[PDB]
């Protein structure tokens, strides 16, 4: 029994782990087989971040101006390309920590864990989503970029995110490790807000099926509702859309507690309309949002 | 910016992670040097564990009754003795991934990562503190008992927790790596109520510092107090008594922020009096408490 926010054991992508220096900007590379993988703006001076033209500012690059280092000795760099706002670094030597991968491209509402590092160094793991509006609100300090977010299936590492920019507004943008960035931002010091951070329904309804499961139900009441009723209100409440391919992976959380879909939508409906009256829901005092149906199904049944 | 609850990395305690069987009882066992720590329950049969003698059930244990498995690979134990509620395994193989290490005691109110573990495998990675009534607030399915909690200095591992039982109330209770438990709880079957789960007022405050850090500013009040009128206010609400040891623990965060430590205890008086108003602190509708100020420094300054 229990709840908690949890990140996957980080150990395989700490193996991946690199520092990358160009000229007198240091951030973190991710070495898989001979390729090591970083923004594409460690080439720019702070100066060239307000409208830098990359394709110029790397002519002027070679393999022996990235400089890698992984623990305390230095990779040979044979090659390098850009692809998108990432960079491909050749190196002499396949990492031989290199776990089974993949690379995915996530859709808005799914979570990842994010190895936040400082010169190719674990500092922390923590638990993320991919916002609705293609943000994530993350913990990245100066030196954070090129940290990566990923999802483990059993021994294979699926890496969905790599960390390139703060917004003004303090939350944080990045790519896929094709280089393309989720949502319209760009690696430019320029204007870029955020639109709208809707709550992730589906994510919430799969934490109030994590809560009934883990004994916290007094938010469980009398009524049901409709999907078309319930998305009126979560319009209303700046909540995503619940659509029959929600409802469909709610199934066997349903299944497990007994609890129709729309049953829960209707407490999640009341919920919304009158408020928490000051009691939690497994320790929280807001409807949590980055748990996925799957992550509620892993860990309330221990998946290694 | 941005602030996260954030684990250690796990990789160093992940290669330590063994499988642990003694009769038809599987569950982790912790690989240190030629020694395999692990729950000293592991002998019970669950009638065994209604009123178990662990002395005279250990007799009827031989080094070949304890099956111990990492990944794939037996380990061959030599040796076997009791230190309080744990084994201690003599295995022939010193685990070759064994890093620097100590065993702690932690207080109440300090902050540990626990790497969550079924059949000697890692399933996640969550951020706990030690309560004042000794429990911790864990995700634990049965299997997961010899999980452990630790924080790491640069490249030594502190191992400050073995996990060993849920309470019916769902909250969890275990021990030091010398066996010896957190709070009054024992290894039975039995009735044991936690007391009060009471705020850990200095980790409180040190979020509300990382708050201000990460922008987050508008319950800084126009207020100041005493030691002596905050903890009347304290008592009140279930928070613990502030020691001017905690005042000069969390001096680092007034000084980078300018806000004295009483001022922030004013500022913490008016939310517990006023409550949040439907507001929210570093994306929290409650005061968090499981950040202690070392935690809020090292997030904040991005140690590796
Ligand atoms: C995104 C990231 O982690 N980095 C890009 C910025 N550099 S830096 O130019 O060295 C730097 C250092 C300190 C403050 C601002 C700043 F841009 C670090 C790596
Ligand atoms: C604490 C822990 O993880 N374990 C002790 C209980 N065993 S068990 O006896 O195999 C068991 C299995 C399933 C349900 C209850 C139960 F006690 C597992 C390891």
């Amino acid at each position: 029994s229990g709840f908690r926010k949890m990140a996957f054991p980080s150990g395989k992508v700490e193996g991946c782990m690199v520092q990358v220096t160009c000229g007198t900007t240091t951030l973190n590379g991710l070495w898989l087989d001979d390729v090591v993988y970083c923004p594409r703006h460690v080439i720019c001076t702070s100066e060239d971040m307000l409208n830098p033209n990359y394709e110029d500012l790397l002519i002027r690059k070679s393999n022996h101006n990235f400089l890698v280092q992984a623990g305390n000795v230095q990779l040979r760099v044979i090659g390098h390309s850009m692809q998108n706002c990432v960079l491909k670094l050749k190196v002499d030597t396949a990492n031989p920590k290199t776990p089974k991968y993949k690379f995915v491209r996530i859709q808005p509402g799914q979570t990842f864990s994010v190895l936040a590092c400082y010169n190719g160094s674990p500092s922390g793991v923590y638990q993320c989503a991919m916002r609705p509006n293609f943000t994530i609100k993350g913990s990245f300090l100066n030196g954070s970029c090129g940290s990566v977010g990923f999802n483990i299936d059993y021994d294979c590492v699926s890496f969905c995110y790599m960390h390139h920019m703060e917004l003004p507004t303090g939350v944080h943008a990045g790519t896929d490790l094709e280089g393309n960035f989720y949502g319209p931002f760009v690696d430019r010091q320029t204007a870029q807000a955020a639109g709208t951070d809707t709550t992730i329904t589906v994510n919430v309804l799969a934490w109030l099926y994590a809560a009934v499961i883990n004994g916290d139900r007094w938010f469980l009441n009398r009524f049901t509702t409709t999907l078309n009723d319930f998305n009126l209100v979560a319009m209303k409440y700046n909540y995503e859309p619940l659509t029959q391919d929600h409802v469909d992976i709610l199934g066997p959380l349903s299944a497990q507690t007994g609890i129709a879909v729309l049953d829960m939508c209707a407490s999640l409906k009341e919920l919304l309309q009158n408020g928490m009256n000051g009691r939690t829901i497994l320790g929280s005092a807001l409807l949590e949002d980055e748990f996925t149906p799957f992550d509620v199904v892993r860990q309330c049944s221990g998946v290694t």
